[PDB]
């Protein structure tokens, strides 16, 4: 049906200018050894929204680019987790798409796998990929921990109206 999961976030597109695309990424040794490991993104625009429990909230994208989103949480949230699936949901993140995680991967399953362990552990791809604001105003802390303060915040990351 409409409302699709990525571990315990649901996500249901509001609109966009195409459905979902899928890109069949083939990663090589050799010509005898490859693997393909597809995903899937968007193409244009799309505004989609999120849930996961007490957390929820809309984004906005284009292509492979997170425009901006808007979330609607508990005080000191952490924010890690779901974060995390709503970058694997867009491919909008690597590693875990176009590049490997550092050496040749063994499957889908691993891939994915991967993908959340990796960036768990590491999360700095998602704040290059938004950005880091000296004001202070805004909610998302550096940790993605909901409303914590800091010395500086998270770009385009604001709450829900």
């Amino acid at each position: 049906h409409h409302t699709m999961k990525i571990r315990s976030t649901k996500f249901s597109i509001l609109n966009s200018d195409h459905p979902r695309i899928e890109v069949k990424k083939v990663f090589s040794l050799s010509p005898d050894v490859q693997v393909t490991i597809p995903y899937r993104r968007f193409k244009g625009k799309a505004k989609v929204y999120f849930q996961n429990d007490q957390i929820q909230g809309y984004f906005s994208c284009t292509d492979r680019q997170i425009d901006e989103i808007k979330i609607s949480a508990p005080k000191n949230a952490p924010l890690l987790e779901p974060l995390l699936d709503i970058c694997y949901y867009g491919s909008f993140i690597e590693p875990g798409f176009e590049q490997t995680f550092g050496f040749y991967p063994a499957g889908k399953r691993e891939f994915v796998d991967s993908f959340f362990m990796h960036h768990s552990k590491d999360h700095k791809a998602f704040l290059i990929h938004m950005g880091l604001d000296k004001d202070l105003s805004l909610p998302l802390s550096p940790e993605l921990n909901w409303k914590e303060p800091a010395l500086s915040k998270v770009c385009r990351v604001t709450e829900l109206d």
